[PDB]
């Protein structure tokens, strides 16, 4: 699946003038791929587990709480109730995203959810946890990179931006 245009809406809203190359960008992509997997797998074991036939919000926020490390455990959970709570209360919203406060695609998390065979069934909420854990992953990472590339004298993100990014983030070099 491709995030792209997704992981570029992201990227200007952390660093506004900065690009990212081709190969960087098909970096992130298998980034954000991997942890989707990662994290509805980690959600389906949850589910059999407490006999459970339905994926909801509850599933994601804990198998987040488990794969991914401490600091970056507690903003992603902020930011994934944060998005659900929104997404409660927004009804008069015109699309899924913007009803979650959201860049990244609401209802194509959704889609993808239900086409893994994760569960019989999922809730609305859980794409929309999924969601805003997805953006913050992304966000945190191209914040990184790019003041990396800045540090560089660079206008742009490139796949060492990256590797410096992650490796050197004692967190991130755990998740990914």
């Amino acid at each position: 699946e491709s995030y792209a245009i997704y992981v570029y809406k992201v990227l200007k809203q952390v660093h506004p003038d900065t690009g990212i190359s081709s190969k960087a960008m098909s970096i992130m992509n298998s980034f954000v791929n991997d942890v989707f997997e990662r994290i509805a797998g980690e959600a389906s074991r949850l589910a059999h587990y407490n006999k459970r036939s339905t994926i909801t919000s509850r599933e994601i926020q804990t198998a987040v709480r488990l794969l991914l490390p401490g600091e970056l455990a507690k903003h992603a959970v902020s930011e994934g109730t944060k998005a659900v709570t929104k997404y409660t209360s927004a009804k008069k919203a015109k699309t899924r995203s913007s009803r979650a406060g959201l860049q990244f695609p609401v209802g194509r998390v959704h889609r993808l959810l239900r086409k893994g065979n994760y569960a019989e069934r999922v809730g609305a909420g859980a794409p929309v946890y999924l969601a805003a854990v997805l953006e913050y992953l992304t966000a945190e990472i191209l914040e990184l990179a790019g003041n990396a590339a800045r540090d560089n004298k660079k206008t742009r993100i490139i796949p060492r931006h990256l590797q410096l990014a992650v490796r050197n983030d004692e967190e991130l070099n755990k998740l990914l």
